[PDB]
């Protein structure tokens, strides 16, 4: 068995940083993990690979001729802790559907046998600002059974969490895609943890971890590393280890209860977020 | 003549706040303005209308039967300063293309004669995290001749600005869509203004205004108002008046020069952004 997990969230919220650090912690534990980048930014594996980014399946297929001329051994790349990494890519802006490369990538990986019995986890790092096309495919096509949403006390981040939850509800009749939890990537604001806990409770899930804002992340990323690799003794490394432990142990996978915009606004007002100075 | 402008940018960067405040300042000056919401969040007109949000063309068409059963006089709503407001809407998450409602809305507005000679400006408030489907339509179909990108020293915000610029370049052979400038919506970080000026120069454009981070925005928005209406004497009101003046006077509309990710990273490192504590 392997657990298929997808990390969703609005752009810039911390999906790739959180995913790569969580996965590094899992590898440090002895888990075998694959990361599948499903964001056109295509930098979802750079901290595992110590790289600028990674050439995408869409790019490699175009240079090879067709995706079928690609071999899995040429596409997947291993980095820190033996974590295997692949990037979907996507069309250039203004051309075709930004999510089209995700469909091509996931189907290629399945056909080519990337989902070897030995994997313990697959993480898809998925753009979440729209829930359509290839970005909806992990949910619509039952590819990621456990969705974790990175979010913060930002209204936009919570709105995205609600929209992703609506997509999960839409496809609940088929497959087994469920919301596994919210991950609060802190903006260093008062009561933020309480706010995301409250949002999670309203959606029917939980806040699986509160990730502090910590500049060690920037220092590690400037060096193309997870915090786990860059400074295993960092306080922030232990934060990602705690998140990884809780993901491993998590058994709550729900069909979420999307909320109204009135409920979101009440949450913000209640927890004095919009009133913090 | 009327100037057709589109405000693009990543989610949560400040498009709707900036657009509505800029437009309120234009109306305060005596300009006639229409705002067309092109973001599924569909709250791009609430501060002009003093409202929760606005019912969308997609919603109204579904209740009426077809979009052709709708009348312009039932769709457009006027708020502060006589500013006319409409929201496109979009499909629910997981269903169909998130941008489909933008195509329906803009075509409806054109067919129904919303672009009356008396308008001085139309502003489209467009989701910019992907540049495809209906979100690319204002560029692809030559609807917004002047694109202004709201951005900040956030790497994701600058990446979005570059991707939108790539979309402008893609469609430069036809129509007349051009990049008019970057608007820095400040994160209260050192040298941010210099950073966005540098990015603008690399793209071939300009930073048309640096909008400070100011909590009066939250206080006005809690009351469903632009700062312009809420407190015309606020320092931030004068900031939006300065932005509006510079938009009115702006004559630089370029085919931009998208940059590499290496150039973006160098910009961040140069201006010690990622190294600010
Ligand atoms: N917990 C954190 N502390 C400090 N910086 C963070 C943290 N999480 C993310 N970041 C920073 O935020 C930026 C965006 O994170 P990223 O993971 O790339 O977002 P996404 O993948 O959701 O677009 C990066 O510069 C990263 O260094
Ligand atoms: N200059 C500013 N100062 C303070 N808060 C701001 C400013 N600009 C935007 N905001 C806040 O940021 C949030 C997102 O702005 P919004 O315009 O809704 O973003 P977008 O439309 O790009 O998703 C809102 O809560 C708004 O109050
Ligand atoms: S939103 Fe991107 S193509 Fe449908
Ligand atoms: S990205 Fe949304 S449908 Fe193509
Ligand atoms: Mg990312
Ligand atoms: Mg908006």
């Amino acid at each position: 068995a392997m657990r298929q997990c997808a990390i969703y969230g609005k752009g810039g919220i911390g999906k790739s940083t959180t995913t790569q650090n969580l996965v590094a912690a899992l590898a440090e534990m002895g888990k075998k993990v694959m990361i599948v980048g499903c964001d056109p930014k295509a930098d979802s594996t750079r901290l595992i690979l110590h790289s600028k980014a990674q050439n995408t399946i869409m790019e490699m297929a175009a240079e090879a001729g067709t995706v079928e001329d690609l071999e899995l051994e040429d596409v997947l790349k291993a980095g820190y802790g033996g974590v295997k990494c692949v990037e979907s890519g996507g069309p250039e802006p203004g051309v075709g559907c930004a999510g089209r490369g995700v469909i091509t990538a996931i189907n290629f990986l399945e056909e080519e046998g990337a989902y070897e019995d030995d994997l313990d986890f697959v993480f898809y790092d998925v753009l979440g600002d729209v829930v359509c096309g290839g970005f909806a495919m992990p949910i619509r096509e039952n590819k990621a059974q456990e969705i974790y949403i990175v979010c913060s006390g930002e209204m936009m981040a919570m709105y995205a969490a609600n929209n992703i939850s609506k997509g999960i509800v839409k496809y609940a009749n088929s497959g087994s895609v469920r919301l596994g939890g919210l991950i609060c990537n802190s903006r260093n604001t008062d009561r933020e943890d309480e706010l995301i806990i409250a949002l999670a409770n309203k959606l029917g899930t939980q806040m699986i971890h509160f990730v502090p804002r910590d500049n060690v992340v920037q220092r590690a990323e400037i060096r193309r590393m997870t915090v786990i690799e860059y400074d295993p003794k960092a306080k922030q490394a232990d934060e990602y280890r705690a998140l990884a432990r809780k993901v491993v142990d998590n058994k709550l996978l729900v069909i979420p209860n999307p909320i109204t915009m009135d409920e979101l606004e009440e949450l913000l007002m209640e927890f004095g977020i919009m009133e913090v100075e």
